[PDB]
């Protein structure tokens, strides 16, 4: 016989980061106790496809015993999604590195000039003693953007701690973003704030269909196949759908309501059917219908017969969805009353979620998300900003953050042009957005 | 096993299904019988291909059960796996009994009507809110009477270029005639034949008109009942009610407590339910719900129970198995969880 | 960071909204493409839509650029006050092009109307 324990205590379900760092994972204290790990220890993590990662373990007082909190960078390095399982073990083997090689990922540094490496890598590693593994991809934020690098070599191999004495080499051909599994510019749950309950509902709703599709050939129960998201404009309904696709590894097909209706008749209908065929061929898949009320308004508010045909074509496709595995259709609108109530029938849009307006705490979270690539001066009080933006939605606060960044840049473009200066990674990264900049954006009317 | 009924199941079907079906039940069986076993959130069918003594016996503790051979094809065999019947319908005994009696002679004794000059009803309209089982009823009646079933979906018709919509209606009526005795069910009739107050434009008028013409031609095609479904009388064109079109109406209302219980039992018959599951409680608290609500509820509790167990499953590197599915109990907590959501 | 890409100017007729847009183009060295609302709507359908798309392609090729839409309410009225399906198609075509603007650098669309409503 060839034995090996099953039900191992070091297998854990992956859960979201609360502490946002590429180098840290969180367990519960009772798990750490059970596993003989201590605060600040180096841990070796094993995921899918034989991938491994090295990280610093900490205690978190809200982590469930069977779970591990890890951020999106680490998940991609491990090839896991939220809900998958990894194993964890001590790595006391890890030495201070002599030298490492890193390369940038090409698209992530397009349009940046100057010493990227100095500007990004130094503040990322400086006195942080980050453990890293050969093959890791990591994300660095600053200068109003995010940049990605691959660890292509390490000495000692294949892991080390990046310590003050560690030399960092960056010469080589830049890495292509297509050859590599990372999340630069891909929306995730960490990009969404202020709507935890509803996101948790959507999560649980799509868990089995998207993550365990083969289940449904084994059982005769029907999963929900259509989810409707309600709420005012700017409330992140498109962001939510995209996040869920990305976070579950599902294919995403966006249908824009206006775009459909901008076509000659027959074309509109052919384009809908094509969308549904494509999601089926790439399933597991989410079809998101943006501005659904452009396409499927009520009969009271219909005008003419191409418009009736097109609502009809949509309802027919929704009815054909039970025959195409494993496709969830998500769709967005301002409120129930807009749309054709035939869309609510059993086996079409049989689930609804109300994405309301964030509260103070949600706004704060939204502002933190939309400033994570910025340098903010010490006087920036995002809690104040959050307290005074009553009734604002996510799009308002993103606009606000863009407007303060841009005001701060206009201030500094004059000084820049006075000295014949060109815009530089160094310039962008040292440029602080101040409270005055946010006060200025808060005081406009548009 | 019958092939389609075990597609997507893995593991020892035979152990998982056949043992609890026969265990200490002393079921008498005949060679050639097909039988249905429920569990693991599905139903499975088997044929009895041989018996010893032949051609019948009691399946007793000592009886050995052989399952090696080529699986039986579902097309070569007359059974009801996944076919809706009256046993799939609850909470509306009176109205189902009316529909039954209405279609009895035309569908079951069609040759009668060449002998007599009396006119049977040819059009029945089912009213009631959405989710109330009107499609299920029509299908059940077709299956239970051996009639051909042709579904016309209202939206699907209207999704076509004009002329196509009308050609598709006429094609439906020609097909039911060629395979009669037959039921034509029109789902969401008000998509196709609304009132003149609420009509918009002239392809829409043409299409109601085409429908009324076909209904009038129905007395000339033996022996076709047209059933059709809508939210209420006021929706649809009142010309549909004329003698010799939809001359019979049935109100499929909302089930009461006892009907809901029955609905819940139907929609849990493939599930293992823990002892703490009190379907009477569930039925008592779902006032105003309809059949689609309670089926959704049962699906939602099954799925919550599976999510609970998928974590434990993934923690031990486990694959999903007939054994796993059949031992998996849905609990009251699972139903309480589904009852506490809003959607 | 995302710059604003669409600015709407409100005010009664004769208040210099066209003049403002032109002034800004000239004073910034940007390319100017005027879309006249009535002119668009005076065309056979498909032509109206082709002409809008052509306008947006041209501003992109000569960017930095301002697209000014004069009398926008001729083209994109509310659904309450819409009549028929070429008119719906044309508002729809405009919204699609506006959504495609983030993909074409560095085009500001300015547009003029009597009031928000
Ligand atoms: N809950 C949120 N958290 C973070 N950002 C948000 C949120 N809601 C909206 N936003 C921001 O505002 C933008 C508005 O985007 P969108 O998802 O298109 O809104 P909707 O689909 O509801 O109109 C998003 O792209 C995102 O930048
Ligand atoms: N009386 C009932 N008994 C059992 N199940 C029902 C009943 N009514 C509805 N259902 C369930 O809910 C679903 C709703 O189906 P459907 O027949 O399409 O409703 P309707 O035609 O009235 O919209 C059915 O497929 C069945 O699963
Ligand atoms: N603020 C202003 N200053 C100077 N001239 C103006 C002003 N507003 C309007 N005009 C004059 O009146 C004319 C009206 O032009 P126009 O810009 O077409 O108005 P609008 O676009 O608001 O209808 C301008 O061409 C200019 O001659």
């Amino acid at each position: 016989a060839i034995l090996k324990q099953k039900n191992r205590p070091n297998r854990l379900i992956v859960d979201e980061a609360i502490n946002e760092d590429n180098s840290v994972v969180s367990l519960s204290q009772p798990k750490m106790d059970e596993l003989q790990l201590f605060r600040g220890d180096t841990v070796l993590l094993k995921g899918k496809k034989r991938r491994e990662a090295v990280c610093i373990v900490l205690s978190d007082d809200t982590c469930s015993d069977e779970k591990i909190r890890m951020n999106r960078v680490v998940r991609n390095n491990l090839r896991v999604r939220l809900g998958d399982v990894i194993s964890i073990q001590p790595c006391p083997d890890v030495k201070y590195g002599k030298r490492i090689h890193v390369l940038p990922i090409d698209d992530t540094v397009e349009g940046i000039t100057g010493n990227l490496f100095e500007v990004y890598l130094k503040p990322y590693f400086l006195e942080a003693y980050r453990p890293i593994r050969k093959g890791d991809i990591f994300l660095v934020r600053g200068g109003m953007r995010a940049v990605e690098f691959k660890v292509v070599e390490t000495d000692p191999s294949p892991y080390c701690i990046v310590a003050p004495d560690t030399v960092i080499h960056c010469e080589g051909e830049p890495i292509k973003r297509e050859d590599e599994e990372e999340s630069w510019n891909e929306v995730g749950y960490d990009d969404i704030g202020g709507c935890r309950k509803q996101l948790a509902q959507i999560k649980e709703m799509v868990e089995l269909p998207l993550r365990h599709p083969a289940l449904f050939k084994a059982i005769g129960v029907k999963p929900p196949r259509g989810i409707l998201l309600y709420g005012p404009p700017g409330t992140g309904k498109t962001l939510i759908a995209r996040a869920v696709a990305n976070e579950t590894g599902a294919f995403f097909f966006l249908i824009n309501g206006p775009e459909i209706m901008s076509k000659l008749a027959g074309e509109s209908e052919s384009n809908l059917r094509k969308a549904f065929e494509e999601a089926e061929k790439n399933a597991p898949a989410i079809i998101f219908i943006d501005e659904l009320d452009a396409i499927a308004p009520k009969r009271e508010k219909t005008h003419g017969e191409v418009e009736r045909r097109i609502v009809s074509q949509l309802l027919t496709l929704m009815d054909g969805l039970k025959q195409r595995a494993h496709v969830i259709v998500m769709a967005a609108t301002n409120r129930p009353n807009s749309i054709d109530p035939a869309l609510r029938r059993f086996g079409r849009f049989d689930r609804e979620v109300d994405i309301g307006i964030p509260d103070a705490t949600g706004r704060l979270e939204i502002l933190q998300i939309h400033t994570k690539n910025m340098k903010l001066a010490d006087d920036v009080d995002l809690e104040q900003v959050a307290n005074e933006t009553h009734g604002h939605v996510g799009a308002d606060l993103a606009a606000l953050c863009s407007e303060a960044a841009l005001q701060a840049i206009r201030k500094k473009m004059d000084l820049i042009d006075l000295e014949d200066e060109t815009i530089d990674a160094e310039v962008m990264n040292s440029l602080a957005v101040t409270m005055d900049d946010f006060r200025w954006a808060l005081s406009q009317s548009n």
